[PDB]
């Protein structure tokens, strides 16, 4: 049985648009807990993390809201480590992707051997010195990579941080809008990725075959899936802050997660960037939330071929 | 030359929404017969089967409109067997999918060795005892499987029925909304299927390669294609009663049928569930009918690469 | 470095709808030159070819506006040969596809060994005698094939033409609406093609693998990509004269061009059939132009995985 630990993370200061803090809210009213229970899932809600409001938080060079972001992740890391200590798969219903710093950090405290699968249209690996926007939701991966220690300056709010994963312990899926410096980092650190080009060339089937073999190569290990809603095409998840055309389809999104589930190794999940206030209509919001939910349910057993209990129907 | 036998089947009592009885009507006004003739097709219209209105037809346990459904299929089976006896491929322009009982039954009377390819978002294999909706359009396959005889109670209107095919003589393509008991039946009877997950993993090319090799393995045999319009994504065929997101694309729909045609073994075809009254706009109806037609034409020779007659152009 | 030679070709008399002459205009205001420069591209604008208005130009049999079309291509051929003589990749921002006659002709004058990749929903290989519409945008390939010399009557405005390529030097990608005589020509001349059926069967990855191996088989050679905007599905490029459902996706469009770029052999490019006046709304025009631009940028280095300069970021 897959036991989950729900963690509402209503945070938005990793990027400019505030509606993203409502993600936990709309996903819960969409019936996420109920539907997960409608499956043979053991669900425990740790609630929406009451985030600290930091009024005095000026930029660090170009970096915006560092103390607010650094604190929210520090907080989140503690909780995540708590649910992991409780033998449950952490399900972070987030706001912006900057929270990945706290989510993966807390996860690694309990399972330092985790591997990460990052589904996103972006690499989110800009450093405080390579970022041109200054938004932290596009920098989480740089704070977590060991090889990048010595290239990240002491940013206010992140002294508690300590790189927990190596460049070879992560795989990207869905990339289509990578900045120049981010690309240089990819090639230089030798990070394994499958941009939309490789998805097109190989097919999501082979893509998943290779991703799992790449991470679970020398040994089985806990899997951390950080899912950025904008990894999927804007025709499926339009209500998000940084949409990019030519994305992963609904089917590929479910295929990705269905394959992850089947490994039996999922231990950490991030459902991020759903911003209901960014839908052009009421149904664009509904379409985004529903897709987000569907992807979540797939991570915990829901299969398109069907499901049945150990009884004689 | 591919000789066809058109059979209008204006029936809806297999499910709650009545607009589906108009399928034959809108498909004929869409120019189906004309377009089939525009190809080297020998077309004979057997007309719209005048269906018997059965006012006294209370539920059997949970099963709704059994006598009306059982009669419509009994009628349809007779006709289908008639066109098959006339050396023509039966083309059933239907209403709801419950009619498959009569279509496949009549087909098998003349060609007891047929194989069936079922394109649907659903398995339609619920038994009168496993169904939770009581709608017969989601139960046709259970009445046709020999291995399930002894699990189907005597339902009013179906005494004429006799299971004609084995679980290994059928292949599903497109599945994405299967009930628990239906899943148990799949696994227990060992039915071969390609849910949307296998389509995503392998590609429609391999999917068709395997389906045809699976059915025409030990020997060539007549092929029965029961096509449920909801097997395709609702972005292509929105005007249908039970739409499910993440469906087969327009291209995959045509690929499926193009490959079937090329075998030269198609002998029975079902174009079901088009319900014009369920389109949200006039063009959603137009989009559904046009796709339905396109799929039909592909089954009888129309190829995307082009077509030409045995003359020197 | 990839040096480009921009050639505006505001022409429409190859087909009935005139808005296509605005293609160069809207593509330039979309920032095409600027964006190409934003890449390490050496860009030179040769301007919009002022096309000769030919008031006296009655049909030749069924062929409409032959002298206007024949002249526009004769003009274009001269320019194209000029930029090629200047060591630059010719970028023809066109109107209708009839201009391919002049584009490929001028290209071949300088590189008689070129290979052509034709992305289109159509083969555009009708002869003045096989065409049923009389529109020249659906006949350009017939004027360029050597094997067809003796089957093309002396059409006013094309005496300057001389077939420059053989049937085995061209590959089609995207076909889904081919006329009977066009099909006969395909099979008879043995032209290599990948209709939407082969794309569906093999995947765009294998399709590109085979196309490039087919053309650059016995030796590397200059590549001419004639891209008809209607090769992509109308959901991506709706503002075009002859749209056909079930087309190439946005992703496949970019994959095609990304692979072409990587060969380092692109020497001639045609971005044709964008007709802003045919968009049902302001955004359908915007969607078409943006896709057109994106495809253009991919042909010159823009990659979805990212790009970075030879410096230490
Ligand atoms: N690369 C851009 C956009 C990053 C997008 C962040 B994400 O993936 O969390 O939405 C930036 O650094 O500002
Ligand atoms: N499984 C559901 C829905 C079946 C849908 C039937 B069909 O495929 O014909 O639309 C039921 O038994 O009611
Ligand atoms: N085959 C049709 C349509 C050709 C379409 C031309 B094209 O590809 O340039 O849009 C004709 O000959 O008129
Ligand atoms: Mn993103
Ligand atoms: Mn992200
Ligand atoms: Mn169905
Ligand atoms: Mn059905
Ligand atoms: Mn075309
Ligand atoms: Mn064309
Ligand atoms: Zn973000
Ligand atoms: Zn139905
Ligand atoms: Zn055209």
């Amino acid at each position: 049985s897959r036991t989950i630990g729900i963690i509402g993370a209503p945070f938005s200061k990793g990027q400019p648009r505030g509606g993203v803090e409502e993600g936990p809210t709309v996903l819960r009213k969409a019936g996420l807990l109920e539907k997960l229970k409608e499956q043979e899932c053991d669900v425990k809600d740790y609630g929406d993390l009451p985030f600290a409001d930091i009024p005095n938080d000026s930029p660090f060079q170009i970096v915006k809201n560092p103390r607010s972001v650094g604190k929210a992740s520090e907080q989140l890391a503690g909780k995540v480590a708590e649910v992991k200590k409780n033998g449950r798969i952490s399900l972070v219903l987030g706001g912006d992707h900057s929270l990945a710093i706290g989510s993966i950090s807390g996860h690694a405290r309990v399972h330092p051997d985790l591997g990460v699968i990052w589904v996103d249209a972006h690499t989110d690996i800009n450093t405080p010195l390579t970022t041109t926007s200054g938004n932290l939701h596009g920098q989480p991966v740089s704070f977590l990579l060991k090889e990048l220690k010595g290239k990240i300056p002491d940013v206010p709010g992140f002294s508690w941080v300590t790189p927990c994963i190596s460049a070879k312990d992560i795989v990207y899926i869905g990339l289509r809008d990578v900045d120049p410096g981010e690309h240089y980092i990819l090639k230089t650190l030798g990070i394994k990725y499958f941009s939309m080009t490789e998805v097109d060339r190989l097919g999501i089937g082979k893509v998943m075959e290779e991703t799992l073999s790449y991470l679970l190569g020398r040994k089985k290990r806990p899997i951390h899936l950080s899912f950025d809603v904008d990894g999927l095409d804007p025709s499926f998840t339009p209500a998000t802050g940084t949409p990019v055309v030519g994305g992963l389809t609904y089917r590929e999104g479910l295929y990705i997660t269905e394959e992850i589930y089947k490994t039996g190794l999922l231990s950490g999940l991030d459902i991020m960037e759903v911003n209901p206030s960014l839908g052009k209509t009421p149904e664009e919001v509904t379409r985004t939330v529903n897709t987000a939910v569907a992807i979540t349910l797939a991570c915990f057993g829901l299969a398109r071929e069907g499901n049945h209990k150990p009884i004689d129907y």
